[PDB]
């Protein structure tokens, strides 16, 4: 009876639920509202989310994150290829075609596949759900990319199953956040709504159509490799460089666990900087006992961002192109994403769209899973959100 709707993020995922036509977004055990897609493995425990994010740097081979990027995929696929260098736990195609990540869990060798790891952060978002309401949840709507196949599609419901989830449907991404602000139900008329989708690792940018009640997703476009981590990236090329400047030319990108602990700091200091004008990155003895502090302005970091922020404009019109529309007939532009709560972000999207104010009422990075949850609620025969 109760169901819940699961964003299945690629760096974050998120539980809502939909009762009496009110949405609450469920908070795990650490009080946040959103939970890390990882899943570690160590000499005595299986850890999922928060736990699993928090050691990474301390266990790198036994934590696994980005397995969105190989479900449903054949290990062979040129996206995996290039996309292994960015792991640093390893990844082998088995005799089926399929990938098998391996870890060492309790002093043995462990191989899953990428819907197995998925299945263990659904799983977690299953029991944060459950710890809230008090009750056992078996139904579920999850939502995947626009751009999924049908591989994607099917190893994202098994990834439920195994989770011990009764996939009433998989839902676009998309589609879930027009849903979340009721632009199905709200006019009549004929809608075109643009989501702006900037996560951690991945950017879309989707072009939808509505027209009584029905969503059609019309262009999609964007970039698998363009988010989040890469604005973090920038501070930390810039602060390796500004060591350098400080102690004598010595290089932090030598050491791979001191580049994890200033990416770290960096990505706190990001966040800091879309409600501040300033923020202190400060990792006490970071190389060779070296203790490292320094200020970067919202200036400093729209600088080196500068260029990825304003390319994130190329992919809006590219599917306005693809849709054979100007972007006069944008109704509505949803930003989602935890990336779009960078101002120089918002400020570039309302500019392109000659003054639209986006909507952004709905925390970006639950707008997914408040959507799915509202589906879940319908599709179990509660029609209270309408
Ligand atoms: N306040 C904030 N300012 C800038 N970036 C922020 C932020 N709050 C969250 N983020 C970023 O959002 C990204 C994760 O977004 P989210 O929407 O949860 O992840 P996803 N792609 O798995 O679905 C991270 O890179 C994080 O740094």
């Amino acid at each position: 009876e109760v169901a819940i709707g699961i964003d299945l993020g690629t760096t974050y995922s998120c539980v809502g639920i939909c009762r009496n036509g009110v949405v609450d977004i469920i908070a795990n055990d650490q009080g946040n509202r959103t939970t890390p897609s990882y899943v570690a493995f160590t000499d005595t425990e299986r850890l999922i989310g928060d736990a699993a994010k928090n050691q990474a740097s301390r266990n790198p081979e036994n934590t696994v994150f980005d397995a969105k990027r190989l479900i449903g995929r054949k290990f062979s696929e040129t996206t995996v290829q290039s996309d292994m260098k960015h792991w640093p736990f390893t990844v082998k195609g088995g005799s089926d075609g399929k990938p098998m990540i391996e870890v060492s869990y309790q002093g043995e060798k462990k191989t899953f596949h990428p819907e197995e790891i998925s299945s263990m952060v659904l799983k977690k978002m299953k029991e944060v759900a459950e710890t809230y309401l008090g009750k056992p949840v078996k139904n579920a709507v999850i939502t995947v990319p626009a751009y999924f196949n049908d591989s994607q599609r099917q190893a994202t419901k098994d990834a439920g199953a195994i989770a011990g989830l009764n996939v009433l449907r998989i839902i676009n991404e998309p589609t879930a956040a027009a849903i979340a602000y009721g632009l199905d139900k709200k006019g009549k008329g004929e809608q075109n709504i643009l989501i702006f989708d900037l996560g951690g690792g991945t950017f879309d940018v989707s072009l939808l159509t509505l027209e009584d009640g029905i969503f059609e997703v019309k262009a999609t476009s964007g970039d698998t490799h363009l988010g989040g981590e890469d604005f973090d990236n920038k501070l930390v090329n810039f602060c390796v460089q500004d060591f350098k400047k400080k102690n004598g030319g010595k290089d932090v990108s030598k050491n791979s666990k001191s580049l994890r602990r200033l990416r770290t700091q960096c990505e706190k200091a990001k966040r800091v900087l879309s409600s501040s004008a300033q923020a202190t990155i400060e990792v006490d003895s970071l190389f060779d006992g070296i203790d490292y502090n320094v200020n970067i302005t919202r200036a400093k970091f729209e600088e080196l961002c500068m260029d990825q922020f304003r390319n994130t404009l190329i992919p809006v019109e590219k599917v306005l192109k693809d849709a054979k529309m100007d972007k006069s007939q944008v109704h509505e532009i949803v930003l989602v994403g935890g990336s779009t709560r960078i101002p120089k972000i918002q400020q570039l999207i309302k500019d392109f769209f000659n003054g639209k104010e986006p909507c952004k009422a709905i925390n970006p990075d639950e707008a997914v899973a408040y959507g799915a949850a509202v589906q879940a609620a319908i599709l179990s025969g509660d029609q209270s959100s309408a």
